[PDB]
């Protein structure tokens, strides 16, 4: 940087900071990554300059024919990377992307069948206290109590019973593949509309490493920073019959003007995400968690499903006692970082849990493969079997330093 | 730039385009500006990186320490810029912040009295095909028939009459200055909550050049990019007794993990608006508008209000018989950037109108002064009142162009 450190040199010094401690710790919240210096570019650009209400070709501003270019690149990349339709590369954030689908397919009110909350749906799931749950009538589907698996049978009796407009598939805390075209044959079966918030798996379906919702879904949510490895934002996919509608829903529907430099960066990801390089780093993704996965078995830990098909693990803490928020504490004081996570079925309630939501795609970003993965494993191990010893906690403090350089 | 250019030439071929451009018209679209390299060097960082949801000391996540205080800064610099009891920095956009500021006071199908929109009202206060008017029963206060200044008596029988849980008072196309303490007084003698859409004015406001709405209104949402000159994104401001739930409001309410390179880049813009220099731009923008008001009527066109207290101005193209959208697309061939505006009024619709909008805020930020005014004025006057001579607009073209270097 150049102008910031001199001009504020409070606000170069916690940045700085930040830029230090992501390379100081071990960073396992399963949402997270690391972006490239190119995206970074894109978004420190003048493109932040310009309102650009309305869509490439159909703006309500004139001067918009660059910010065009920049946005139908997004737009097609993202075609190209999904096979979808039609994208939406406005919205400012997964919320955002969820709650212009929201808008589009419902009046207030009406009914949505989800993913229980405590077994991995997310918060813009229907969560009481969020905008989902508040405006309409959310409605849950869980996971087997044994496998933890997402039950189908259970999706579909929620559906007929309750007949939902919209069903929505996905989640933030789920280790397994999630089969769309069981739940789009679920939504036909009732007349719903079909909702795949593929957030957290988007780069590994990029990738090919996770089944591709679009061709299920009649609308696909995201954000563009997870797996996906972009900027912080969102995007809608959708067939082209819906594409004027969602359009409208994005605006003048719920948002204003577009980020331009973040929908730039937005571009310059889906052009990572094409290449062959990014396909090599979602493998190790999924390569590591396994490894990881299996690694922590190996150490005594239960993990929610027994495994992971993805980037993310659930590690079910009752067989040590632990409760997710202890042990995220404890991590975080070796340098670990980790997101307490309810449990399905949990005993404890969602400020405690009963366990830790763990993520690979970090630390592969940074290159760590099946031997750090291997060390990680081995690190939480001695951390969480031995919460009172200082010794064990120091000594993972110099393993983690040896990990992070 | 440096790995920008090398790993995508097609988007950074785009941003070097938009880049040029921003330096060679003339930007008069009153809600933009340019803003520093500091402030796009924080957006620019890896701060981006960070998953903050909650607030500082008070997150969701571990690893927050040093974003946090980013975050704070922010907020700290807002209260000492407008003197609020609180801040939250995360809305994602001036949208986001109407949008929680409204998911906090009011339950859907609440009566909400706003500016008319064709008087100068946002799109998010009521329009029909926006979250605003659909969910809430949005009805409207105008401008007077002849000097187009709000007209405080139709304010209090509109309070009156439809009972408002919510009063919205500013405005995206309004010239003069707002009584924020009559809007008040009436909101009382309702009993309705009041909120202020400073958007447009902000930077004024922190300069002291427009009456400050904090003292009286229970909410304040804004821009960060417009007269205030930050990155594009949102605040909001309110009494402490409403603190936690626009917080909450904010988030788990209505958006999810905030953008904290954004946050950063806020901290920054709000840093420079309490430098002494930013005031002395402040007071140039308004001493510039006002000139270029000035030099317009000598031209011989109207302007709505007959003239401008604050960024801003509007021209009733009516006497030259000109539509809003003709006038833009001739000052566009030019090299000049407005927007058509209906004006209060309006016998055209809202995708003709009878008026473009101008501010200049932005040329200001480019060190234009008086003389550039006179200058921008004259050229308008030369391509408005020739519109069918291409002699006079290469003319305007040769004058646009000597102003711009
Ligand atoms: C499946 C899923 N969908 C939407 C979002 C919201 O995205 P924002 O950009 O944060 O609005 C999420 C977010 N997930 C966070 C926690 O909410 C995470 O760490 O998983 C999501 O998971
Ligand atoms: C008064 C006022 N309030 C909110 C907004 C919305 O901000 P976003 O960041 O764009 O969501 C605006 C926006 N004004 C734009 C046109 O909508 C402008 O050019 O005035 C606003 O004016």
């Amino acid at each position: 940087m150049k102008y910031l450190p001199q001009q504020d040199p409070q606000v170069f010094a916690a940045i700085e900071q930040e830029r230090k401690r992501q390379h100081a710790k071990i960073e396992l919240i399963a949402s997270e990554n690391f972006v490239s210096r190119a995206v970074m570019e894109a978004q420190g650009s003048v493109l932040t300059n310009k309102y650009a209400e309305g869509y490439p070709g159909r703006r309500y501003y004139g001067g918009c024919e660059y910010v065009d270019i920049v946005e139908e690149l997004a737009r097609e990349r993202a075609k190209q990377l999904f096979g979808a339709e039609h994208a939406n590369v406005q919205p400012h954030s997964g919320a955002q992307a969820n709650m212009a689908v929201y808008f589009t397919v419902l009046e207030h009110g009406d009914t949505v069948l989800g993913m229980n909350l405590s077994h991995g749906g997310h918060l813009t799931h229907g969560s009481p206290v969020n905008f989902s749950g508040v405006q309409y009538n959310f409605v849950a589907y869980g996971v087997d109590p044994e496998t933890h698996v997402i039950d189908y049978d259970d999706v579909r009796e929620k559906a007929r019973l309750h007949r939902p407009k919209l069903i929505v598939a996905a989640a933030s805390a789920y280790p397994r593949i999630i089969d769309f075209a069981k739940f789009r044959e679920i939504a036909d079966e009732v007349g719903a509309y079909l909702m795949v918030d593929m957030a957290h798996i988007a780069g590994l379906v990029a990738a090919g490493l996770h089944p591709n919702p679009v061709p299920y879904a009649h609308f696909v949510t995201t954000t563009t920073h997870m797996t996906l490895r972009g900027p912080r934002g969102g995007m809608i996919l959708c067939q082209e019959q819906f594409a004027k509608q969602i359009d409208k829903a994005i605006f003048p529907g719920i948002q204003g003007g577009p980020l331009m430099h973040v929908i730039a960066a937005k571009a310059v990801a889906f052009g990572e995400a094409l290449q062959d390089d990014f396909k090599a780093y979602a493998k190790r993704v999924v390569d590591n968690a396994k490894r990881l996965a299996s690694a922590l078995q190996n150490e005594g830990f239960t993990l929610v499903s027994g495994g992971t098909d993805n980037h993310l693990l659930l590690v079910d803490l009752r067989p040590q006692q632990l409760t997710g928020k202890t042990a995220e504490k404890v991590l975080d004081e070796v340098g670990i970082t980790v997101n307490k996570n309810t449990i399905p079925y949990d005993p404890e309630s969602p400020f405690v849990t009963s366990g830790i939501r763990i993520g690979t795609a970090a630390v592969t970003t940074r290159g760590f493969g099946l031997e750090e993965m291997d060390e990680i494993a081995a690190i939480i191990g001695l951390v969480l079997k031995n919460v009172g010893s200082e010794q064990a906690l120091e000594e993972a403090r110099q393993r983690v330093a040896a990990l992070t350089d």
